[PDB]
């Protein structure tokens, strides 16, 4: 209960908790997430979609903006290409239960007076604060470019528009995010999700990669996954499949296993399933095993209509 | 008369002397030149938009582009306001001899596709390549900003707009040219210019902040100017003065001078007066008079003419 808390759920920050109280409080409230076009939608997006679903039911409009225009300049397609990935992933989200408006960045990013203000915000935004603003989302050419520097005053000036009264991303955009507070007229309410360690253990779960699990993804091509998927014993830091638990699974879960090599219990909540893993109780093998299983029917839903 | 040679003079350099001759064949050939909007035209501007007349004169349609939008993000004007000071501008280079077709940038800078390609361009220039471009043009910013990296190649789809066989401008110009050489399908000739030196020996007359001679300037205001300016004897390099009577001068000239200190004398040649003034016969106050003079003759014609 408690829209506050609804939204404050499993995020890793709300720049000023206070501004979003305000804003709660009006009848008329938007909120924006960027999201570029991807071949498949894993368990990031998804656990992103759901953030904005939160959102969504308490009084927010939802818009999703799809960032061809990046692929379309990145070589990838062509934006014709790009929309009909685009309107898939729109497919996706609406299986999740997000009732958004949907809009592509190439429709107006490229307008006249968008450039403009653009440029605008160039004149006031250091060669320093913008690198180190790319510097949380990829490494660096070797030699960068200034295509770079340009890309954090695109995402601000893309908050800006709308208007919103709220930005939704990972804690990678915090730096961009902070840029938009400091730079635009109209201070925003930026609400950051944690970021979802890959399969292997290393990176996000990007699907530039493979170490993801796809909303759509069969029983089977979960099952496998996890069992490779990285997991050490009392470890929980950097663990794939416990970050799966605390934003995915619902409780109160009931894990099984022989009476001879442990016994089935009922985790209440994640901090105890969280403490039993510290206390090494619960082998990464059973943990899989329930995660699977568990994740699969969490899933399920969004794989069917589809 | 070697048209080539012609335009040669007094050019600080050709990128490509070899493409100018190849040009010049041609039947159709084209040329544009920059410039921001100005209220005082100096003989800075006169400098160029005579060697600009000399390409026209060697069948180069002449194209000037007065980028009265970036004037305007500079904070300076509004557009509307900006754009009577170039429309004087343009009359001011009517009154000096120049056929030729005149555009404002903030006409298509901002078009969609002009747009797009900089971004386009902006995944292939190098953070560095960019800023050392601007760097000869006007040092350099405490806390360098976005907009400082953009700009050259903002003036470098700027050349490939039109389409011209070649780009002229100033030498502070140089590193900005390659880059448009290194990053377009062409590559343009670029006929760089001197950089004429203010009155103060201090750097180039700038109507923006003192040392100059704008074109409009009266005989006497001329006479005043030209009096004060930095102009040591023996000392060629640097002195604006023997700038001015090296670009704008017929020769032969008649210096006039006093009977008892070297009677006066006849120049046939920039490099006897050089010679002279090198060699301290030529004192000082009897060139700056030659020369103050001489230019009220020729800049009559101009300032009259308005
Ligand atoms: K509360």
């Amino acid at each position: 209960m408690d829209e506050f808390e609804m939204i404050k759920r499993n995020t890793s920050e709300i720049i000023s908790e206070e501004e979003l109280r305000e804003v709660l409080k009006k009848d008329e409230k938007s909120a924006q997430i960027g999201f570029e076009p991807s071949g498949k939608i894993h368990l990031g997006h998804y656990l992103q979609i759901k953030k904005m679903i939160d959102l969504q039911n308490a009084g927010f409009d939802i818009i999703i903006l799809l960032a061809d225009l990046h692929a379309y300049l990145n070589q990838k397609g062509e934006l014709d290409e790009i929309r009909k990935i685009g309107d898939y992933n729109k497919k996706v989200f609406e299986a999740m239960g997000l009732k958004a408006k949907y809009v592509y960045g190439s429709t107006f990013q490229l307008d006249k007076d968008y450039t403009l203000n653009v440029y605008r915000l160039a004149l006031k935004t250091t060669l320093k604060r913008a690198r180190r603003s790319m510097e949380l989302i990829a490494r660096e050419d070797e030699n960068p470019k200034v295509a770079e520097v340009i890309y954090p005053i695109m995402q601000v000036n893309a908050i800006h528009y709308p208007g919103v009264d709220v930005a939704v991303g990972g804690m990678e955009q915090r730096k961009i995010h902070m840029l938009a507070r400091e730079l635009l007229p109209k201070k925003v309410v930026c609400i950051h999700n944690p970021v979802l360690t890959g399969l292997d253990g290393e990176g996000k779960m990007s699907s530039s990669k493979g170490n993801f699990i796809a909303v759509d993804d069969s029983p089977e091509e979960i099952r496998a996954k996890i069992k490779k998927a990285y997991c050490p014993a009392g470890v929980v830091e950097g663990n794939p499949i416990m970050e799966i638990a605390k934003y995915f699974l619902e409780y109160p879960l009931t894990i099984k296993r022989p009476e001879k090599f442990g016994g089935d219990l009922t985790v209440n909540s994640y901090e105890e399933l969280e403490s039993l893993f510290k206390n090494k109780e619960l082998h990464p093998m059973d943990l899989k095993n329930a995660v699977a299983e568990e994740l699969i029917k969490i899933l399920e839903p969004i794989r069917k209509r589809l």
